[PDB]
């Protein structure tokens, strides 16, 4: 009765989940698009044919093809990003948890994953959305997208291909919760969408793009953001990058229509298994399939957008990590490694910067290397691990990040900017690595609260604040309560630029986060590259 | 009798002047070239024609013809340095100390005024070589060299008016003292040059001078090398300059005959009036007539003469002033006087960046100034002023003397690298100033030694230290005695790099002078240069 809801596409069948020492509602893998199989495939998505009967939505459903990461077998650090389903080109569906009894008309927020638009699931064991719907009393959803060639294939003209479709995907995810998300107690005029790195990314482009503004109220940014380098491509290399992809294949160039339709025949992993041969550099950080500036999505370049302020306005809460480069470089860099140190020499920094700024000349390498050198001390194994740490994290997430803040609160309706750096008491990684990326999201969804995982009760605490800032964010556009007595996050203004700390000890005030790298790589070092 | 020499030009007589609780011997005035005078003028100079009778050593002779520094009238700080004799063309002459009974062949050294090019005399209080020569019991030499045009017009091709004829002054003057010093107790073989500023610079370019290179035995350089910006030319520009000097005197310029025959019908402060106007840029740090790189005094460019190891292979004694700087932007850049201290806005800043490096596109200058902003207090006056300060120093005087440090100790038998930063405590300058460019000459020649100058003890003591280490150095080419206990000044080598602090506190052993910003002066910013 209360897990039996009548849609606008059909009924759903949830399920009583327990959730600390009480249950809630959820209602898993519900379907909003016809599965992109078959020639369907690369395709912009088409609304869920609805269906007669009782859709089962008692369980998880399949992931998207992805690429799986074998680095670490069995180690839990890594395992527990990979999909813990089948995978499937048939993925496009959402989850949906609701607080017990349902509530009238309360806050949503609509969860978008990560991994580099190349992985992620909604399915995570990190991203199971019981705790934060039951603790803030907000309804719940998670959705999904396809990701790598499916979802991004880019062949601008062609509409057999023609790009961003994952983009569509998560448009259509919204689409269906603006429809549908008052049939479960939820508002749709206060939805909150919120995701991490690519997610985060994805989220300010919805902000951007006009036909995606109607569909959601503000937005919550963690780790990622729309101008980041590794985010979008031209029309021309994702069409480089595509036809790349048939000639791995043996497949007819001569026209689209051929290239598509060869690739339509081989099977999900086929693609998968070539995906990463067609990335121009040997670098890290960098991922083949993304988001296209076509002229559609995206009418002109993210710069100019958020120049002129053509974006929706509204209120915004982001925030970055302390050490967003460290696990990119655990894999892609030479020196490092799970089970030491990680000290590394003089010769493998220099390597590591050219792996990091993959499209830099020489002027720009050595540009970057001055910026992060101490001369006085230039073979400290420690400092030049350090060094490149910071390299990462600043090029590809924060200075990205800074530089979207600065422009949007320009023309936006208020922001809140935070720094994440505890570093959780249980964590399997090396302490070299810190703060890690995407280490945040298990403060935010909750799980600090289960004795059984093994927290610290002051970590409980910092997981609980954390919940109630993103809620109350989400449900009045700022992350503190009137009235209380609890110290209050300022909002960031251009002229005074705070931000707070995200920690287990009291709340401090900055100002202009990580400025002096991010003048480097925000204003400096893209004058210097276009100049030569 | 002991004031009675026969030279190999004539026999001449000095005087017994008080040094001290004592007397000395002085030879004043001596000439040791013909009148650059008439038709010699711009033209290599020719020997002393010798003289009958007893030239008169006793008093000081002319000040070459130059620019006076009219900034502040009757202000010592600032009138110690212009011309306290007449100024006339007859002015190559050289003065000589000798301790008194005279000794046996003795070390000799050859003091080079500073004044970059364009100003400077023998003759002033603060070059008294009347202490050093008693302390130390060494022939103290000074010699003289025409400045400003009349010195450094670069006519290259014509032989009325080549070029680097008053770096040829100073060549006959050592020339001099090589036939000549014998007679006076000195031994020509173990003759030390030292200048400071464009003597500092004139030292290191006999170092590099094939023609020069056995007048002298070792060197010492003060706050100045032969590779620093404003120390030399190309013929082009060398050319540029004083076709453009022609222009402003209303000169015929269809040939080089011409010009330089109109340019010997101006009085001399017609040429001094006119002499700042043919500078390239507004700049401070920068003087209109300066030695040319032209193929014969120095065969090829001063940079693959180092690189090569082209030069004469000894040992050297060099160092810098803590605040070089300083005094030229107090004269040159406004904002240095809008304030008591000389806290300057955020936007005089950028123009003083400017005007301190005057070749520079819009990307070096970005260079330049995100290298030297504190992004997290951009506003703070303080910051502002230290900030260009360092900018001015580093780039015109630290940072070329460490890469000429570096590129001469692979060939050279001995590099001892100092810091001079000890603030005089009778200064009459302002405080912000810091150890001005100039003002260890004053400990270098024993002024701390006269009670009536009112300096400390603790000076006292340091001037004693210092005209030591010159004095053994010029001796043995090692500043320490061994036998002794006091603390040792270790070598510079290419791989630690060591240098020492001149002050009054205990010695102390840094490495690596000033190289994060050396790093990018000396290879950063040329190269950002060369590509754009
Ligand atoms: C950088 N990623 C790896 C990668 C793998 C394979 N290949 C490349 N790159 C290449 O270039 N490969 C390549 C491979 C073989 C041959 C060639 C080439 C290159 C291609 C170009 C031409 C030359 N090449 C070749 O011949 C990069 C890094 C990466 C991996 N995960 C998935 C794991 N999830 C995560 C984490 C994992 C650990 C810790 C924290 C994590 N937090 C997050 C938060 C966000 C969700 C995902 C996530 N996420 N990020
Ligand atoms: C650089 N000096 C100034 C200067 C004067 C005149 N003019 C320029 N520069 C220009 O650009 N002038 C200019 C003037 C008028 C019109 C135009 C222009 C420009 C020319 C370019 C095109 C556009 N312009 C014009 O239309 C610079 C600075 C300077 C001055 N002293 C002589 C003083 N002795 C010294 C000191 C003095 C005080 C403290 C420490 C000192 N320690 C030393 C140590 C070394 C011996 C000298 C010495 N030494 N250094
Ligand atoms: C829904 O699916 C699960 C397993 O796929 C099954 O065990 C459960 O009984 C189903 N519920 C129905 C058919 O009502
Ligand atoms: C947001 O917009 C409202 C409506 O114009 C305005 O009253 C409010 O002050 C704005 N807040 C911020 C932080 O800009
Ligand atoms: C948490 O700690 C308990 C007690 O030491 C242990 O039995 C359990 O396995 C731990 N859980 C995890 C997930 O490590
Ligand atoms: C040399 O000149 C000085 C200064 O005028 C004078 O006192 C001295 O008598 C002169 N010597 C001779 C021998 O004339
Ligand atoms: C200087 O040269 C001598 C003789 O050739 C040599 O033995 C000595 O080691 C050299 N010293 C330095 C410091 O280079
Ligand atoms: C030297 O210092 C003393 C004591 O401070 C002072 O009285 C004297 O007048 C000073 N001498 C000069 C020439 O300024
Ligand atoms: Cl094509
Ligand atoms: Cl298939
Ligand atoms: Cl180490
Ligand atoms: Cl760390
Ligand atoms: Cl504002
Ligand atoms: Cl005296
Ligand atoms: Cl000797
Ligand atoms: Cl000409
Ligand atoms: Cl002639
Ligand atoms: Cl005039
Ligand atoms: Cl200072
Ligand atoms: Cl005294
Ligand atoms: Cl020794």
């Amino acid at each position: 009765s209360e897990l039996l809801v009548n849609t606008k596409s059909g009924k759903v069948m949830g399920t009583r989940v327990p959730v600390l020492s009480s249950h809630i509602s959820a209602f898993l893998g519900i379907p909003f698009a016809e599965p992109p199989v078959g020639n369907m495939r690369f395709r912009r998505p088409e609304p869920k044919k609805p269906w007669s009967g009782v859709w089962n939505a008692s369980t998880y459903p399949n992931n998207c093809q992805q690429y799986v990461d074998e680095q670490f077998p069995g180690f839990s650090g890594s395992e527990m990003w990979n999909p813990n389903r089948e995978m499937s080109e048939d993925c496009l569906y959402l989850n949906i948890w609701v607080p017990s009894p349902r509530p009238k008309s309360t806050t949503v927020m609509v969860w978008i994953y990560g991994g580099g638009f190349y992985s992620g699931s909604s399915t995570l064991d990190v991203y199971n959305g019981k705790y934060l719907a039951y603790t803030e009393e907000v309804v719940l959803v998670s959705l999904s997208y396809r990701v790598g060639a499916f979802g991004f294939l880019a062949l601008h003209g062609s509409q057999e291909a023609p790009g961003n479709v994952g983009l569509l995907d998560q448009r259509m995810a919204l689409q269906w919760v603006h429809d549908n998300i008052q049939f479960f107690g939820g508002d749709p005029k206060t939805v909150t969408i919120f995701g991490e790195s690519a997610g985060g990314a994805s989220v300010g482009m919805h902000i951007l793009s006009p036909g995606s503004r109607d569909l959601f109220r503000r937005a919550i940014l963690q780790s990622g953001s729309p101008n980041c380098p590794w985010a979008s491509v031209s029309v021309a290399e994702g069409r480089r990058r595509a036809v790349e992809l048939g000639r791995n294949l043996n497949c007819n160039l001569n026209s689209d229509e051929e290239l598509i339709h060869c690739l339509r025949e081989k099977k999900p992993q086929e693609l998968i298994d070539v995906e990463w041969n067609v990335l121009p550099f040997d670098s890290i950080f960098r991922f083949s399939f993304v988001p296209v500036i076509d002229g559609e999505f995206f009418p002109t370049s993210l710069e100019s957008m958020l120049n002129s302020g053509n974006f929706k306005k509204t209120q915004i809460l982001l925030g970055v990590n302390k050490d967003e480069g460290s696990f990119f470089l655990l894999y892609g860099a030479p020196g490092f490694s799970k089970d030491s140190e990680s000290k590394i020499s003089r010769e493998d920094f220099m390597s590591g910067v050219k792996l990091s700024v993959p499209h830099a000349n020489d002027l720009g390498l050595d540009a970057v290397t001055l910026q992060y050198t101490d001369w006085m001390d230039d073979n400290n194994g420690i400092k030049n691990r350090d060094g490149l740490d910071d390299i990462v994290g600043d090029h590809n997430v924060i200075c990205p990040l800074m530089h979207f803040v600065n422009k949007y609160t320009k023309f936006g309706n208020g922001t809140y900017l935070y720094f994440f750096n505890h570093r959780a008491s249980n964590l399997v990684w090396p302490e070299w690595m810190g703060v890690i990326h995407g280490y945040e999201i298990e403060f935010v969804f909750g799980l600090p609260l289960v004795k059984e995982l093994n927290y610290t009760a002051e970590e409980e605490a910092l997981s609980r604040r954390i919940m109630h800032y993103w809620a109350t964010f989400a449900k009045t556009g700022n992350p503190n309560e009137p009235h209380s007595q609890e110290s209050k996050w300022p909002l960031f203004t251009t002229k005074e630029q705070k931000f707070i700390d995200l920690n287990t000890e009291p709340m401090k005030v900055h100002q202009r986060l990580r400025v002096q790298m991010c003048v480097f790589w925000n204003q400096f070092l893209p004058k210097l590259l276009n100049a030569t």
